[PDB]
C-alpha cells in the first residue's frame, strides 16, 4: 500500500510566502550572506511529495512480536485522565489555525459560546461515530535553512480541524505525557533537559567495557509509518485505565483520522489520500519515539548488538553498545539496518559505528568539553550553528510567531556561539526597542511556551546552572566548526562578538534591577575583572522536559 494517493490538486498557500531574505539594517550585522539564507514554499511542495510518496513493505518476526508485549505489560501499569474542555482550551496556542467553522484560536482559549458548542458536538460525535473519516488540511510548510554547496523543498504539515484538535487533547494530553516514560523509562529522550541528556550519554557511554555508538536515520519516519503500526500503537495506549469517553474517543480518532484519510488543500479542493502518519497531530511525537523504539529494540535483538543502550526522541535513535572490533560491528549494523528495514523503517543514509562520543550526532547536537570556573573539564550539548543563526537573522528582520534563538539560546546557553553571538545580538536588538520586558513565543520539544526575556539568567540556572555562565577553553573542533560558519555565513567575528557584548553588558547594569542582572551573568566572559557569580534567589516551572508535543497544539503561559 502507498504512503499517499494525489488527485491532481496543488498544494496551495494562503498568505503571501517570502523565500529570500530581506536586506534589514538589523539583521545584516548579524548576517551579511543574506542570498545564502531562504524560507522554503508551497512551490517546491509537489518535490516533496514525489519524495513522500511510496509503497511499504513490512515483515513482522518474533523479535517484533515479543518486544510489543514487553511495552504493553508496562502499559497497563497507567492510568489516564480526561481533560476539561477549559484545560484542553487552555492548552491551545493562540497562534493556531482557525476553524472551517467560523470561530478561531483566540475564541478557543477565551471560551467563547461558538468554539465550545462546536468542540461539544465534535466531541459527541467520536463517541457515536465509528467509521467516517475525518477531513485533514495539507500545507507546505515554511522554514528557513542556508543553502547548500542545492536547496531543500518545504516539508508538509497535515492537521486536522481545531475543534477536533481540542479533543485530541481532551482525550489524550495526558496519556501521551505519561505512557512514553512508563514503556520506555531511561530511553525515552523528551523526559531529559540537555544537561541531563548530556548526563546519560556521558554515563552510558563511559559505564561501556568497550563502547561503540551510532545514530540511526530513516528515510521518512511518517510515510514509513503502515496502519498495522497505528493500529500496534493505539492497542499500547488502550491498555490503560482510560474513563469510558475516552477509550472511545481513542477507538474512534485512530479509524477515523490516525491511520490515514482524506487530504484537503488551503483551497477546499480534494487533494489526494494519507494512509501513514498525520504529521500534526498530539499523538506524532508519542506513537513516533513508540513505534520507532519498538522497531530498533527488536532490530537489535535480531542483530545480536551486545548490551544496548538507547534514546529515542520521535524519529530521532542513538544506541550505545558493546564493541565486537570494527569488522563484525559494520557486520553487526547493516544487519540491524536490514532488520529495522524489514520493519518498514529504511534507513536514510546508512548508520556508521563511530568508537567517540563527540563525533556522534543525534537530534542535530553533540557532547562537547569545555572547563568550568573551577577548571574541570565539563560536558555539555552543542551543535552546527548554520541553521540556528539564519533564523535568527530571519527573526531579525521579520516578525513571527515562534522565535527560535530563544529556544536555541534557553537549550544551548552553555555554547560559545549562543553566548557571544545569540545573546549579544538579541539583547543588544531588544534593549535599544524597549522591549526588554516583554514576552516572547518559543518552543521546547515541540509544546510552545511564553518568556521574557529578563528572565533568562533564572531559566538558565535552574535547566544547566551556574556553570553555563563560566565554561571557558572550548575545544578547538567547536571552535572551528563556529568559526569556519561564521565565515560560511558572513557573521562577523567573535572578535567583534565581544566588543559589542562588553557594550550590552554596560549597558544592561546601567538599567538596574532584572536587566543588570542579565548584564552580570550573561556578559561575565565578555570582561577579564570577572564579578563572582553566586545563584539568584529568585529561580526557585514543572512540566518542562516531561514530553514531546511536536505537531500537536500545546501551550504553555
Ligand atoms: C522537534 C524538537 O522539538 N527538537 C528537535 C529534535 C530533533 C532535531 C532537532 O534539531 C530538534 N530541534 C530543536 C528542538 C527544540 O527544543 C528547539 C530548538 C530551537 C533547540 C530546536 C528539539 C530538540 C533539540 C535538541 C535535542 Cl538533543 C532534542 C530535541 Cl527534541
Ligand atoms: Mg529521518
Amino acid at each position: 500500500s502507498m504512503s499517499y494517493t494525489w488527485t491532481g490538486a496543488l498544494i496551495t498557500p494562503c498568505a503571501a510566502e517570502e523565500s529570500k531574505l530581506p536586506i534589514n539594517p538589523l539583521s545584516n550585522s548579524l548576517l551579511r550572506h543574506h542570498n545564502m539564507v531562504y524560507a522554503t514554499t508551497s512551490r517546491s511542495a509537489s518535490l516533496r511529495q514525489k519524495k513522500v510518496t511510496f509503497d511499504r513493505l513490512q515483515v513482522l518476526d518474533d523479535h517484533y512480536r515479543d518486544v510489543l508485549k514487553e511495552m504493553k505489560a508496562k502499559a497497563s501499569t497507567v492510568k489516564a485522565k480526561l481533560l476539561s474542555i477549559e484545560e484542553a482550551c487552555k492548552l491551545t496556542p493562540p497562534h493556531s489555525a482557525k476553524s472551517k467553522f467560523g470561530y478561531g484560536a483566540k475564541d478557543v482559549r477565551n471560551l467563547s459560546s461558538r468554539a465550545v458548542n462546536h468542540i461539544r458536538s465534535v466531541w459527541e460525535d467520536l463517541l457515536e461515530d465509528t467509521e467516517t473519516p475525518i477531513d485533514t488540511t495539507i500545507m507546505a510548510k515554511s522554514e528557513v535553512f542556508c543553502v547548500q554547496p542545492g536547496r531543500k523543498p518545504a516539508r508538509l504539515i497535515v492537521f486536522p480541524d481545531l475543534g477536533v484538535r481540542v479533543c485530541e487533547k481532551m482525550a489524550l494530553y495526558d496519556v501521551v505525557s505519561t505512557l512514553p516514560q512508563a514503556v520506555m523509562g531511561s530511553s525515552y529522550g523528551f523526559q531529559y533537559s540537555p544537561k541531563q541528556r548530556v548526563e546519560f550519554l556521558v554515563n552510558t557511554w563511559k559505564s561501556k567495557k568497550c563502547p561503540m555508538g551510532f545514530s540511526y536515520d530513516t528515510r521518512c519516519f511518517d510515510s514509513t509509518v503502515t496502519e498495522s503500526d497505528i493500529r500496534v500503537e493505539e492497542s499500547i495506549y488502550q491498555c490503560c485505565d482510560l474513563a469510558p469517553e475516552a477509550r472511545q474517543a481513542i477507538r474512534s480518532l485512530t479509524e477515523r483520522l490516525y491511520i490515514g484519510g482524506p487530504l484537503t488543500n488551503s483551497k477546499g479542493q480534494n487533494c489526494g489520500y494519507r494512509r501513514c502518519r498525520a504529521s500534526g497531530v498530539l499523538t506524532t511525537s508519542c506513537g513516533n519515539t513508540l513505534t520507532c523504539y519498538l522497531k530498533a529494540t527488536a532490530a537489535c535483538r535480531a542483530a545480536k548488538l551486545q548490551d544496548c543502550t538507547m534514546l529515542v526522541n520521535g524519529d530521532d535513535l542513538v544506541v550505545i553498545c558493546e564493541s565486537a572490533g570494527t569488522q563484525e560491528d559494520a557486520a553487526a549494523l547493516r544487519a540491524f539496518t536490514e532488520a529495522m528495514t524489514r520493519y518498514s523503517a529504511p534507513p536514510g543514509d546508512p548508520p556508521q559505528p563511530e568508537y567517540d562520543l563527540e563525533l556522534i550526532t543525534s537530534c542535530s547536537s553533540n557532547v562537547s568539553v569545555a572547563h568550568d570556573a573551577s577548571g574541570k573539564r565539563v560536558y555539555y550539548l552543542t551543535r552546527d550553528p548554520t541553521t540556528p543563526l539564519a533564523r535568527a537573522a530571519w527573526e531579525t528582520a521579520r516578525h513571527t510567531p515562534i522565535n527560535s534563538w530563544l529556544g536555541n539560546i534557553i537549550m544551548y546557553a552553555p555554547t560559545l556561539w549562543a553566548r557571544m553571538i545569540l545573546m549579544t545580538h538579541f539583547f543588544s536588538i531588544l534593549l535599544a526597542q524597549e522591549q526588554l520586558e516583554k514576552a516572547l513565543d518559543c518552543q521546547i520539544y515541540g509544546a510552545c511556551y511564553s518568556i521574557e526575556p529578563l528572565d533568562l539568567p533564572q531559566i538558565i540556572e535552574r535547566l544547566h546552572g551556574l556553570s553555563a555562565f563560566t565554561l571557558h577553553s572550548y575545544s578547538p573542533g567547536e571552535i572551528n566548526r563556529v568559526a569556519s560558519c561564521l565565515r560560511k555565513l558572513g557573521v562577523p567575528p567573535l572578535r567583534t562578538w565581544r566588543h559589542r557584548a562588553r557594550s550590552v553588558r554596560a549597558k544592561l547594569l546601567s538599567q538596574g534591577g532584572r536587566a543588570a542582572t542579565c548584564g552580570r551573568y550573561l556578559f561575565n566572559w565578555a570582561v577579564r575583572t570577572k564579578l563572582k557569580l553566586t545563584p539568584i534567589p529568585a529561580a526557585s516551572l514543572s512540566g518542562w522536559f516531561v514530553a514531546g508535543y511536536s505537531g500537536g497544539d500545546i501551550y504553555h503561559s
